[PDB]
């Protein structure tokens, strides 16, 4: 019978018989019997009336007020009554963009809030540096700008590509976000993916190599910044001034993955440094490089995240890490446990939206293929008991952008398994299935296309052309 097509589907709808042709709010109350992040919004026959814990459920609230009004105003016979007390599984569901690998302007970063925030997502993670581009101004850095924002093309196509935001930008952006319900989360991505910053300023490596250029294929560099040159710490610290002005929620993703430690074996400071340190191998100085990088935070009331890279042994009990290598996910929940850690799941069997949605688009020729329906079988937790995973603070889905060069390109991919991943982060397990889901997206094809002029129908072909290969 009559339904609703909310994504992500609510904890709890009860539907009644009357039909609604209006969606006028008639009420709009914050209740003390609601925690802060729920509502219950009822529909009538004389309009809605929203109720709300505090003001993060109200935007809730009102986010599923929009999806019912894209609804109604394709369905002229109305919809129906009821009431839906709705209240997110997860406290954190994210998407993270690339613009270290292809800047997005700030009037595509809107749209892609404006987007996200439609279904319920609450955190934006800015990839802001890597080896093909560095994307953050910081004074006192001018190379930065001049040498780490740009290279000379991307896999051979002779096309030069540059970019860095301003500090009115970002700061745009986190009042854009924060309007929409969003916290935004800067990435500095060390010790390593740092060619960009090796191209600027060499001296800050273990083995300076000046005629480093800013990377312009994929694949893995070994370039380490070295924790014995004090210009290292002083420039993190200034980094870090910058992150604490922008960026109010305080929460500064330090990365951490991908980062081999040849080098720092190699390296005559770091040598005798850990000679002095009594330190036996390069994960002990990595474990220490992220203790002093946290000190650093902490002088300014920030916080670090990490990729976890699976050694557990490296981060200090109640930090914060993203499972996200394959095969790897019950493992991590497990260990995270068992070292006191909190976890946020980004597994790349799920999650990672840079992955081709239909077998037979673009996989750079070692992707495998993620299709909606596979994503949608995600569950954070992996069926494990509350006393085994009660430590995962949520989702989050990485749309890596070094084959994604525009927005058209970033949005194909991201959407519409972040419809998917957004029911999995927000939808108690009870209210999903596939069945539904895949109903409901049906739906939102017109929605999407009516409120932001965008088409998320798939189909192998209909993927935007590329200019590689
Ligand atoms: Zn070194």
């Amino acid at each position: 019978t009559a339904q609703y097509s909310i994504i992500p589907e609510p904890s709890r709808t009860e539907l009644r018989q009357e039909t609604a042709k209006t969606l006028q709010l008639l009420s709009d109350q914050e209740v003390p019997t609601l925690e802060t992040d729920a509502y219950r919004l009822t529909v009538t026959p004389q309009g809605a009336h929203l109720a709300s814990g505090g003001r993060e459920g109200r935007i809730y609230g009102l986010a599923t007020l929009r999806q019912l009004r894209d609804q109604l105003a394709g369905q002229p016979e109305g919809i129906p009554c009821g009431v839906i007390t709705d209240k997110p599984r997860y406290p954190w569901r994210g998407l993270m963009v690339d613009p270290a690998r292809h800047f997005i302007p700030a009037a595509d970063l809107k749209k892609f809030v404006d987007m996200m925030a439609y279904y319920k997502f609450n955190r934006l993670h800015l990839h802001l540096t890597d080896n093909q581009g560095w994307r953050l101004p910081v004074p006192g850095y001018p190379k930065l700008k001049s040498v780490a924002s740009r290279r000379e093309e991307s896999f051979g196509d002779g096309i030069p590509h540059e970019g860095m935001y301003t500090k009115q930008e970002l700061k745009e952006l986190v009042a854009y976000c924060a309007a929409r319900g969003i916290d935004v989360i800067p990435e500095i991505d060390m010790p390593g993916h740092n060619q960009a910053l090796h191209a600027a300023y060499p001296e800050f490596f273990c083995f300076p190599k000046p005629d480093m250029n800013v990377r312009t294929t994929a694949g893995n560099s070994k370039e380490l910044v070295c924790p014995q040159k004090p210009e290292v710490w002083k420039f993190y610290a200034s980094v870090f001034n910058e992150l604490k002005d922008i960026f109010p929620s305080g929460i500064v993703h330090l990365g951490g993955d991908e980062a081999p430690t040849e080098l720092w074996e190699k390296c005559p400071l770091c040598r005798e440094a850990r000679t002095r340190a009594a330190m036996k191998d390069e994960q002990e100085q990595m474990k220490a490089f992220f203790a002093k990088t946290a000190a650093l935070l902490a002088k300014n009331g920030q916080t670090p995240q990490f990729w976890y890279e699976g050694n557990a042994g490296i981060y200090h009990p109640g930090e914060t890490v993203y499972a996200w290598r394959q095969g790897q996910a019950l493992q991590s929940i497990e260990k995270t446990k068992k070292a006191g850690l909190n976890l946020i799941m980004a597994s790349s069997e799920y999650c990672y939206l840079d992955f081709p949605q239909i077998q037979g688009q673009r996989n750079w020729g070692w992707m495998k293929t993620t299709t909606l329906q596979k994503c949608y079988d995600l569950d954070p937790a992996f069926g494990k008991p509350e006393k085994e995973a009660g430590h995962i603070r949520g989702v989050h889905a990485p749309v890596w952008a070094e084959r994604l060069p525009d927005l058209n390109h970033l949005l194909y991919r991201a959407y519409p398994r972040a419809c998917a991943i957004a029911e999995a982060g927000w939808s108690p397990m009870g209210v999903r299935s596939w069945e539904n889901f895949r109903r409901k997206l049906a739906d939102h094809r017109q929605f999407i296309l009516k409120r932001f002029n965008y088409d998320m129908e798939r189909t192998q072909g209909n993927e935007p052309a590329f200019r590689w290969e």
